[PDB]
């Protein structure tokens, strides 16, 4: 279950890093072109790695993570809430709102909620399985 060209093992799943940028929608629309998904975090150990790709590259980048519904209260673009537990990884003084952000990006070595009509990388998340 070899990940292909350009993309990145981990944990029996194969995530996309951008090397173009896009706004949040579009990114979901290019994950879902290539059977797969702007990435929806399920752990602890994916966020460290993915956070750590993010930030060695000085990029920002989006994740599958919104407020767009409901200001305020954060769900994933599979549907499932973010954990408190996982409220840890926002940066300091995040989520902050500023101006209305209803997006999650990685931010240095946090999230940051972020402008949904930014323009960032993503990674989009497939299984290898599914290759
Ligand atoms: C509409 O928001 C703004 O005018 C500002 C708000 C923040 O200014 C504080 C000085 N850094 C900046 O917002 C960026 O950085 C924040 C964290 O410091 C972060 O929460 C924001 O999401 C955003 O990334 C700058 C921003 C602005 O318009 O200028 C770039
Ligand atoms: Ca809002
Ligand atoms: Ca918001
Ligand atoms: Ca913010
Ligand atoms: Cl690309
Ligand atoms: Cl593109
Ligand atoms: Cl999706």
């Amino acid at each position: 279950h070899p990940c292909p060209w350009e993309w990145t093992f981990f944990q029996g799943n194969c995530y996309f890093m951008s090397n173009s940028q896009r706004n949040w929608h579009d990114s979901i629309t290019a994950c879902k072109e290539v059977g797969a998904q702007l990435v929806v975090i399920k752990s602890a150990e994916e966020q460290n790695f993915l956070q750590l790709q993010s930030s060695r590259s000085n990029r920002f980048t989006w994740m599958g993570l919104s407020d767009l519904n409901q200001e305020g209260t954060w769900q994933w673009v599979d549907g499932s809430p973010l954990l408190p537990s996982f409220k840890q990884y926002w940066n300091r003084g995040e989520p902050n709102n500023v101006g209305e952000e209803d997006c999650a990006e990685f931010s240095g070595n946090g999230w940051n909620d972020d402008k949904c009509n930014l323009a960032k990388f993503w990674i989009c998340k497939k299984s290898a399985a599914s290759c």
